[PDB]
């Protein structure tokens, strides 16, 4: 059938290599990824000042939903921007729901907690968050460089970034496209 | 003294992986990093759709160097828009002369063999660049992920990004420094 899409929410603060990483490798497997900007559709500067022009804002991008998955970059003050977000909270809502892939990262799980989303779920988080993910003991915490609990998929860190995103390519397309977009990128793996 | 300064020099249809992680990871450094569109102050394109709004166009960030380190990030395209450009020559042979540091990274090193620069030295590209970067037999091939070779340093392609970046880092300000940005990053090595 047609292609899946993915939407990859862009706050202020993110972290740009959690960003561009899962933004580049999802788009090498085909499928369709849209940057849609928390505030709005105007150039999103973040956590190291990297400027990143998004195609849509999340008020439009929502609209052309629903999507095979929602991924949530991580950086400090990004993910505190998505978890203050109502709109954001609405999203993951529906995409828990629709029994819809939710993939985050560094911080970004935080955002999971603040939403109520996937509780209950072994999830991984960068170690500098853990402390924020667990309070109230709402999941079970992994230090696994990825971390799949069926529909969350969660990872620690840019480091982690490639992984998490051949991850998110695995869970949507399956082994043999992940290992083919693998190929080419030169991952030490 | 003053903190040191990269240059990284952003052509349409520049690996956008290989242009962030680089910029982010030398602003962990502390190096005040300036992300100069070879075409302008306008936002670029790059290979897969990522748009960056660069910080100054070249024109502009050449006349504020000179920079301890030239940074050419990859992406076929990006590089063919590299080696084609008269005021990279320029850049790339001043510092050359001034015995500066230049680093390049996937098909980036191709534009110091378009340009002249650093013939006979070792250096590595993609392995799907090598061909380009080998013709006439100007520089000795490598499969290193990275290779430095006095002031030439390059690397393979997305997945050595942060070894790449690293690296500039440790040649520019240390091994302590280098290890210090790389912990907080969550990388395997």
């Amino acid at each position: 059938m047609a292609s899946k899409r993915a939407l990859v929410i862009l706050a202020k603060g993110a972290e740009e290599m959690e960003t561009v990483i899962p933004v580049d490798v999802v788009r090498r497997a085909g499928i369709k990824v849209t940057v849609a900007g928390l505030a709005g559709k105007d150039p999103v500067q973040c956590s190291r000042d990297v400027v990143i022009c998004p195609d849509a804002s999340l008020e439009d991008a929502k609209k052309e939903g629903p999507y095979d998955v929602v991924v949530l970059p991580g950086g400090n003050l990004g993910a505190q921007n998505l978890s203050e977000s109502a709109a954001v909270k609405e999203i993951l809502k529906e995409q828990e729901n629709r029994k819809g892939l939710i993939a985050a990262i560094c911080a970004g799980p935080t955002a999971l907690l603040a939403h109520e989303i996937g509780f209950g779920s072994k999830v991984t988080t960068h170690p500098l968050a853990k402390d924020k993910m667990m309070n109230g003991g709402h999941y079970t915490y992994s230090e696994n460089r990825v971390e799949k609990d069926g529909l969350i998929l969660t990872s620690r860190g840019p480091g982690t970034s490639f992984e998490f995103a051949l991850a998110i390519v695995e869970a949507l397309n399956g082994k043999e496209v992940a290992a083919q977009v693998k190929a080419p990128l030169v991952l030490k793996d």
